[PDB]
Protein backbone atom coordinates (compact mmCIF):
# COMPACT_ATOMS: atom_id res chain seq x y z
CA UNK A 1 0.00 0.00 0.00
CA UNK A 2 2.08 2.33 1.08
CA UNK A 3 5.33 3.03 -1.24
CA UNK A 4 8.69 5.03 -0.75
CA UNK A 5 10.56 7.35 -3.04
CA UNK A 6 13.92 8.94 -3.26
CA UNK A 7 13.72 13.05 -3.74
CA UNK A 8 15.69 13.56 -6.72
CA UNK A 9 19.93 14.93 -5.55
CA UNK A 10 18.77 18.47 -6.33
CA UNK A 11 14.92 18.41 -4.38
CA UNK A 12 16.94 16.69 -1.34
CA UNK A 13 20.03 19.88 -1.53
CA UNK A 14 16.91 22.26 -2.13
CA UNK A 15 15.21 21.01 1.14
CA UNK A 16 18.19 20.96 3.22
CA UNK A 17 18.62 24.74 2.25
CA UNK A 18 15.29 25.55 3.27
CA UNK A 19 15.57 23.74 6.60
CA UNK A 20 19.52 25.06 7.66
CA UNK A 21 20.07 28.53 6.31
CA UNK A 22 19.32 31.32 8.87
CA UNK A 23 16.28 33.10 7.36
CA UNK A 24 13.46 34.72 9.83
CA UNK A 25 11.21 35.57 7.30
CA UNK A 26 9.38 32.51 7.46
CA UNK A 27 5.88 33.99 7.36
CA UNK A 28 6.36 33.61 3.44
CA UNK A 29 5.47 30.01 3.35
CA UNK A 30 1.54 30.83 3.33
CA UNK A 31 1.12 33.26 0.61
CA UNK A 32 3.51 30.16 -1.59
CA UNK A 33 0.90 27.52 -0.33
CA UNK A 34 -2.05 29.82 -1.55
CA UNK A 35 -0.53 30.52 -4.52
CA UNK A 36 -0.30 27.00 -5.79
CA UNK A 37 -4.41 26.83 -4.60
CA UNK A 38 -4.67 29.57 -7.05
CA UNK A 39 -3.27 28.66 -10.09
CA UNK A 40 -4.67 25.01 -9.39
CA UNK A 41 -8.22 27.20 -9.28
CA UNK A 42 -7.30 29.12 -12.23
CA UNK A 43 -6.68 25.68 -13.96
CA UNK A 44 -10.13 23.98 -13.52
CA UNK A 45 -12.08 27.25 -14.13
CA UNK A 46 -10.48 27.44 -17.30
CA UNK A 47 -11.01 23.69 -18.39
CA UNK A 48 -14.57 23.97 -16.97
CA UNK A 49 -15.01 26.39 -19.57
CA UNK A 50 -15.16 24.18 -22.89
CA UNK A 51 -15.90 21.11 -20.67
CA UNK A 52 -18.37 22.05 -17.85
CA UNK A 53 -18.73 18.26 -16.48
CA UNK A 54 -15.21 18.98 -14.45
CA UNK A 55 -17.15 20.91 -12.28
CA UNK A 56 -19.02 17.37 -11.27
CA UNK A 57 -17.13 16.36 -8.71
CA UNK A 58 -17.76 19.95 -6.97
CA UNK A 59 -18.54 23.51 -8.43
CA UNK A 60 -17.42 25.70 -5.50
CA UNK A 61 -13.85 27.45 -5.84
CA UNK A 62 -12.21 28.09 -3.06
CA UNK A 63 -9.28 28.46 -0.22
CA UNK A 64 -9.52 27.27 3.30
CA UNK A 65 -6.72 27.44 5.93
CA UNK A 66 -7.32 25.37 9.04
CA UNK A 67 -5.45 25.81 12.51
CA UNK A 68 -5.92 22.49 14.91
CA UNK A 69 -3.84 23.68 17.94
CA UNK A 70 -4.03 19.90 19.62
CA UNK A 71 -2.64 18.52 16.67
CA UNK A 72 -0.32 21.02 15.77
CA UNK A 73 -1.51 21.41 12.85
CA UNK A 74 -2.10 24.15 9.50
CA UNK A 75 -4.18 23.03 6.49
CA UNK A 76 -4.24 24.99 3.07
CA UNK A 77 -7.49 23.31 1.55
CA UNK A 78 -8.47 24.22 -1.95
CA UNK A 79 -11.20 22.94 -4.52
CA UNK A 80 -8.58 23.15 -7.53
CA UNK A 81 -7.54 21.05 -10.31
CA UNK A 82 -5.60 18.15 -7.45
CA UNK A 83 -3.07 15.92 -8.53
CA UNK A 84 -2.79 12.65 -9.93
CA UNK A 85 -0.17 9.86 -8.74
CA UNK A 86 2.24 10.91 -11.78
CA UNK A 87 2.04 14.63 -10.87
CA UNK A 88 3.01 13.45 -7.01
CA UNK A 89 5.56 10.73 -7.82
CA UNK A 90 7.02 12.20 -11.52
CA UNK A 91 6.15 15.18 -13.24
CA UNK A 92 5.83 18.01 -10.70
CA UNK A 93 9.95 16.63 -10.02
CA UNK A 94 10.69 17.01 -13.19
CA UNK A 95 9.76 20.87 -13.01
CA UNK A 96 10.89 21.41 -10.03
CA UNK A 97 14.76 20.20 -10.89
CA UNK A 98 15.12 22.96 -13.15
CA UNK A 99 13.29 25.26 -10.96
CA UNK A 100 16.00 24.51 -8.24
CA UNK A 101 18.55 24.89 -10.48
CA UNK A 102 17.95 28.73 -11.44
CA UNK A 103 17.30 29.32 -7.83
CA UNK A 104 20.63 27.71 -6.41
CA UNK A 105 22.23 30.08 -9.10
CA UNK A 106 20.19 33.19 -8.07
CA UNK A 107 21.02 32.74 -4.20
CA UNK A 108 24.71 32.88 -5.02
CA UNK A 109 24.19 36.12 -7.32
CA UNK A 110 22.11 38.24 -4.30
CA UNK A 111 18.80 36.87 -4.16
CA UNK A 112 16.53 36.09 -1.11
CA UNK A 113 14.90 32.85 -0.11
CA UNK A 114 11.42 35.03 -0.41
CA UNK A 115 11.86 35.12 -4.04
CA UNK A 116 11.50 31.12 -4.12
CA UNK A 117 7.68 31.18 -5.78
CA UNK A 118 9.25 32.87 -9.16
CA UNK A 119 11.30 29.65 -9.61
CA UNK A 120 8.35 27.51 -9.61
CA UNK A 121 8.95 25.77 -6.43
CA UNK A 122 7.41 27.31 -3.58
CA UNK A 123 5.84 24.57 -2.06
CA UNK A 124 9.18 23.57 -0.33
CA UNK A 125 8.85 26.97 1.68
CA UNK A 126 6.37 24.59 4.03
CA UNK A 127 9.86 23.12 5.19
CA UNK A 128 10.34 26.75 6.69
CA UNK A 129 7.40 26.04 9.94
CA UNK A 130 6.52 22.33 9.19
CA UNK A 131 9.10 18.91 10.34
CA UNK A 132 6.54 16.89 8.24
CA UNK A 133 4.39 18.06 5.30
CA UNK A 134 1.34 15.73 3.99
CA UNK A 135 -0.36 16.17 0.82
CA UNK A 136 -4.28 15.14 0.11
CA UNK A 137 -5.10 15.15 -3.35
CA UNK A 138 -7.79 14.14 -5.81
CA UNK A 139 -7.79 14.92 -9.50
CA UNK A 140 -10.99 14.02 -11.61
CA UNK A 141 -8.89 11.43 -13.48
CA UNK A 142 -7.39 9.84 -10.39
CA UNK A 143 -7.81 8.23 -7.27
CA UNK A 144 -7.06 9.79 -3.87
CA UNK A 145 -3.70 9.98 -2.51
CA UNK A 146 -1.46 11.30 0.68
CA UNK A 147 2.11 12.21 -0.04
CA UNK A 148 4.18 12.50 2.82
CA UNK A 149 7.96 13.86 3.77
CA UNK A 150 9.72 14.78 6.89
CA UNK A 151 12.58 15.63 4.51
CA UNK A 152 15.61 13.40 5.23
CA UNK A 153 15.97 12.30 1.23
CA UNK A 154 12.54 10.04 1.17
CA UNK A 155 8.99 10.74 0.33
CA UNK A 156 6.05 7.92 0.39
CA UNK A 157 2.93 7.61 -1.92
CA UNK A 158 -0.28 5.78 -0.90
CA UNK A 159 -3.89 5.80 -1.79
CA UNK A 160 -6.00 7.68 0.62
CA UNK A 161 -8.58 5.99 2.78
CA UNK A 162 -9.51 9.15 5.09
CA UNK A 163 -12.45 11.50 4.19
CA UNK A 164 -13.32 11.49 0.44
CA UNK A 165 -12.38 15.23 -1.03
CA UNK A 166 -14.73 15.26 -4.13
CA UNK A 167 -11.68 17.12 -5.90
CA UNK A 168 -8.98 19.71 -4.96
CA UNK A 169 -5.83 19.47 -2.64
CA UNK A 170 -5.31 19.47 1.12
CA UNK A 171 -1.67 20.29 2.18
CA UNK A 172 -1.07 19.63 5.56
CA UNK A 173 1.65 21.18 8.03
CA UNK A 174 2.89 19.96 11.30
CA UNK A 175 4.45 22.63 12.81
CA UNK A 176 7.60 22.68 14.28
CA UNK A 177 7.44 23.33 18.14
CA UNK A 178 8.44 26.93 18.16
CA UNK A 179 6.61 27.78 14.91
CA UNK A 180 2.93 27.87 16.96
CA UNK A 181 2.27 31.61 16.03
CA UNK A 182 1.05 29.90 12.48
CA UNK A 183 -2.00 28.93 14.71
CA UNK A 184 -3.29 32.05 16.03
CA UNK A 185 -6.28 33.24 14.55
CA UNK A 186 -4.47 36.93 14.52
CA UNK A 187 -0.99 36.03 12.74
CA UNK A 188 -2.75 34.26 10.22
CA UNK A 189 -5.34 37.15 9.42
CA UNK A 190 -2.13 39.81 9.16
CA UNK A 191 -0.29 37.62 7.35
CA UNK A 192 -3.03 36.68 4.25
CA UNK A 193 -3.72 40.70 4.44
CA UNK A 194 -0.35 41.29 3.97
CA UNK A 195 0.73 39.19 1.02
CA UNK A 196 -2.79 37.44 -0.35
CA UNK A 197 -5.39 40.00 -0.67
CA UNK A 198 -5.87 40.28 -3.79
CA UNK A 199 -6.61 36.41 -4.53
CA UNK A 200 -9.19 35.73 -7.30
CA UNK A 201 -11.05 33.13 -4.88
CA UNK A 202 -12.43 33.23 -1.57
CA UNK A 203 -10.17 32.72 1.09
CA UNK A 204 -11.94 31.84 4.71
CA UNK A 205 -10.41 31.72 7.83
CA UNK A 206 -11.64 28.96 10.11
CA UNK A 207 -11.09 29.38 14.06
CA UNK A 208 -11.09 27.17 16.82
C1 LIG B 1 6.78 21.70 -7.66
C2 LIG B 1 5.59 21.31 -6.83
C3 LIG B 1 4.38 21.97 -6.80
N1 LIG B 1 3.51 21.32 -5.95
C4 LIG B 1 2.13 21.69 -5.77
C5 LIG B 1 1.56 21.71 -4.50
C6 LIG B 1 0.20 21.98 -4.35
C7 LIG B 1 -0.60 22.24 -5.47
C8 LIG B 1 -2.07 22.47 -5.26
N2 LIG B 1 -2.47 23.06 -4.14
O1 LIG B 1 -2.88 22.12 -6.14
C9 LIG B 1 -0.02 22.24 -6.76
N3 LIG B 1 -0.81 22.50 -7.88
C10 LIG B 1 -0.36 22.46 -9.26
C11 LIG B 1 -0.40 21.03 -9.79
C12 LIG B 1 -0.01 20.94 -11.27
C13 LIG B 1 -0.85 21.87 -12.13
O2 LIG B 1 -0.39 21.84 -13.48
C14 LIG B 1 -0.81 23.30 -11.61
C15 LIG B 1 -1.21 23.37 -10.13
C16 LIG B 1 1.34 21.97 -6.89
C17 LIG B 1 4.18 20.22 -5.41
C18 LIG B 1 5.46 20.19 -5.93
C19 LIG B 1 6.36 19.11 -5.51
O3 LIG B 1 7.45 18.91 -6.04
C20 LIG B 1 5.87 18.16 -4.44
C21 LIG B 1 4.36 17.86 -4.47
C22 LIG B 1 3.97 17.06 -3.23
C23 LIG B 1 4.01 17.05 -5.72
C24 LIG B 1 3.60 19.20 -4.48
Amino acid sequence: HMETFAFQAEIAQLMSLIINTFYSNKEIFLRELISNSSDALDKIRYESLTDPSKLDSGKELHINLIPNKQDRTLTIVDTGIGMTKADLINNLGTIAKSGTKAFMEALQAGADISMIGQFGVGFYSAYLVAEKVTVITKHNDDEQYAWESSAGGSFTVRTDTGEPMGRGTKVILHLKEDQTEYLEERRIKEIVKKHSQFIGYPITLFVE
